[PDB]
């Protein structure tokens, strides 16, 4: 179980999540409203939120999503999309570890993900920061599912320290780097992250614990199966480096739970 | 056991659904043979059958496909293209059920499969209905095979009832919707529904049941295997709402099974 | 076991196979160096390796790779690229044997890769020839990881007897055609094939020999695990028609075993 406030953010950021698979939101003019296809993101279309930065094709690895401004949350959102070109899997099978001292000593992260993030971590520190600035009673959230949850991870790491705290939130991510990295991930100050879960969805048990990876804690898992609606009592916080009876179970993994946090996350067109 | 005139029309329509996955036969002149290569469609290849309509990324989904003059069978062949693009397969993903009031009253469908055939109905009924004009003693078919199947069966639930009959043949089709769309699409006036399965193809499966989909009646099921030549012997009728002992089974499924449906189908470049 | 020199030679043209994947080999300018990213090919950097012919989207099913003059070692490389194009995998999936009897009686191959491959013989043939013509003392090698190890493998078979030798290195190749044509790769002359595995990746029991599909012999095979480092006791050779006990093994497959020959390969962007 878990707070209904908790709860409500879980939702909220899922739904920031899915929006950054939409198309028109990857290339979309800045100042303008954010909205989805379907309901796909209905608590986003209801609050005050526009462009502040709407980016695709970025860096290596095809990185894609967009930067907002909620005025009626006092948020300013950075939301990675997941999977869905070639060249955002490729990136994904980039999976040697990559030494990252600059973000802590003795971690290492997946050679793509610390790449991708890398070749736009200039740009996107700036208008992140220039936003801080004008706004300093807004609360900064990097948000993704999937791939996106790892790109949000990561910059969240190497950003956070220099004034304003960043919580993360990433639904169903993949394992981003080794133990001293999830260790730093754990205990990091200057913001929350939390790392979200559903049932025995495949992609967080990747890459597999034997290439070197590790998990940070905590983990919020959802119990409630696809296409059942949550609720806050079908979450359940483990704590623990790698701790096993959430999501990482020596059970039959699953692709559908991969899409169903909270809605369906990945599919809009 | 089935006809050999059923079986001779089963062959002939698999071969357009095979033709439908050629590029070159998404955009086309119109007038122009309809061939495939390397013995792909040769039974569509040697009828006098030429392109009325070629389209490819059509509305939302990717929706790609042709619709044929067949002089020689004398026909009006609608074949939509299944699953080859990341935006079908993202379409695919999207499997929660939406309302279809408007086709049949309590029916819900497959949320990707219908929107795709609601961003081009108008033009394609427009396509379909002057071609009837024009020739109004031709027999009217749509078919597909996997994702060509579903939006061909959910065509012609639609476009039924108008003047005209239409026959659908579908080649290893997902459920397209709920029981009562199930239902319709067993007693639907104006045309008969073949929905062609291929001993255990994984696709007809998919939505599992658990989501809330069900398959029309009747089923006709293709014994013999992979690579094997289909004979009227080896095809056989089963009828009921759900029927299990065909192509639904609680038993491994398989994906080649899912190209082998009397020939290679959704290979064609 | 193998020997240190044949070690070496199986180091190198994994390097060249996986620089066949990095997008800026496949249309760069003749005469310019041949280098990769994320230290793909450091070997091949070191060298004097130049591009003479440089190709993508050639024929059908979208051939891709280049064509090398290594002054160093002196050799005259192809190197063709494995999967990574949509329609590089529905070529893989055109899986039905089609007479080879241009290349031997009896034989038949993997239409995709057949089709593939007679679709710019004429070409690279021509390419080859030229560059032997110019470099009469160099050694004419074809290779290629997957999809680009089966290229590389009939490519051979078709153009040895010509009055050079051809030597091919394939890397997790699959099985290519039937029996017969099996028997032809074990025992023709005019060069030797070095078909190279890693423990159990799953391509190399592709297709399943209850298609009619056969692998050549001898067999190499690589049992150190991924992402460990390969040594020249790491290595074994295996001979025998369909042999058992390398990589075709009872066992479970693994998808990540297929990227790890010597080092990461089809990652190069
Ligand atoms: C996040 O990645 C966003 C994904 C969401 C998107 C968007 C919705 C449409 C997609 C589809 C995008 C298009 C995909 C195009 C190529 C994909 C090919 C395969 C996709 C699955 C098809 C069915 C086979 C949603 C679909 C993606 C589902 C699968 C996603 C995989 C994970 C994504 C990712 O981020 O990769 C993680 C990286 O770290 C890669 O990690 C690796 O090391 C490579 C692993 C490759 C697969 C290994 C196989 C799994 C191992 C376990 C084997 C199962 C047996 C278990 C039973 C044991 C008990 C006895
Ligand atoms: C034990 C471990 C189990 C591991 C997981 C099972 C194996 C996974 C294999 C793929 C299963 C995906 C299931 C997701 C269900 C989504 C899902 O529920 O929706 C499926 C949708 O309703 C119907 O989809 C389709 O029209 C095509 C079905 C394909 C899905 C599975 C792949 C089979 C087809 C392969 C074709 C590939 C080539 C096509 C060309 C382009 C590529
Ligand atoms: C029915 C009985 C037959 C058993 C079923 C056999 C198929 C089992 C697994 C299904 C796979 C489809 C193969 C169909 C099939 O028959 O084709 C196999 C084909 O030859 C594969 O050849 C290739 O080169 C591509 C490999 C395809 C799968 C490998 C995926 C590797 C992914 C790595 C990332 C790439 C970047
Ligand atoms: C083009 C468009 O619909 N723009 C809307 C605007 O009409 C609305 O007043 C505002 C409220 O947040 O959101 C945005
Ligand atoms: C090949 C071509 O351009 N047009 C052909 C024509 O020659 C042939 O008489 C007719 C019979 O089906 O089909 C069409
Ligand atoms: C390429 O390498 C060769 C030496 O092997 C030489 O022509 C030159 O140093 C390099 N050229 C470029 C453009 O890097
Ligand atoms: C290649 C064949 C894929 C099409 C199957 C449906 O979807
Ligand atoms: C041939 O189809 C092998 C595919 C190469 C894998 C590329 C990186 C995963
Ligand atoms: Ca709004
Ligand atoms: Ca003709
Ligand atoms: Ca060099």
């Amino acid at each position: 179980e878990v707070s209904q406030d908790l709860f409500n953010q879980f939702n909220l950021f899922a739904q920031y999540s899915a929006a950054a698979y939409c198309g028109k939101n990857n290339d979309a003019p800045a100042g303008t409203n954010i909205t989805c296809t379907g309901n796909a993101c209905p608590e986003v279309e209801k609050a005050d939120a526009t462009f502040l930065y709407s980016f695709e094709d970025s860096g290596v690895g095809d990185v894609t999503g967009f930067l907002a401004l909620d005025n009626t949350n006092k948020l300013i959102v950075l939301s990675f999309r997941g999977s869905r070109s070639i060249e955002n899997w490729i990136g994904n099978l980039n999976f040697d570890l990559k030494e990252i001292n600059d973000i802590c000593s003795g971690c290492r992260g997946h050679d793509g993900f610390t790449s991708s993030w890398r070749s736009v971590a200039d740009t996107l520190r700036q208008k992140v920061e220039d936003a801080v600035r004008e706004h300093p009673d807004y609360r900064v959230v990097f948000t993704g599912h999937s791939l996106g949850g790892a790109l949000a991870t990561v910059a969240g790491a190497d950003l956070r320290g220099n004034g304003y705290d960043i919580d993360v939130f990433s639904y169903g991510a993949p394992r981003v780097g080794n133990r001293a990295f999830a260790e730093f991930l754990t205990v990091q100050t200057g913001g929350t992250l939390y790392r979200i879960t559903h049932t025995n969805d495949i992609v967080p048990r990747l890459p597999p614990r034997e290439f070197g990876y590790s998990h940070s804690s905590p983990e919020y898992w959802i119990k409630s199966g696809t296409l059942v609606p949550v609720t806050r009592n079908d979450i359940v916080k483990i704590e623990g480096i790698d701790a096993t009876g959430g999501n990482n179970q020596p059970n039959i993994p699953d692709i559908p739970a991969h899409l169903w946090y909270f809605g369906l996350i990945g599919t809009c067109l």
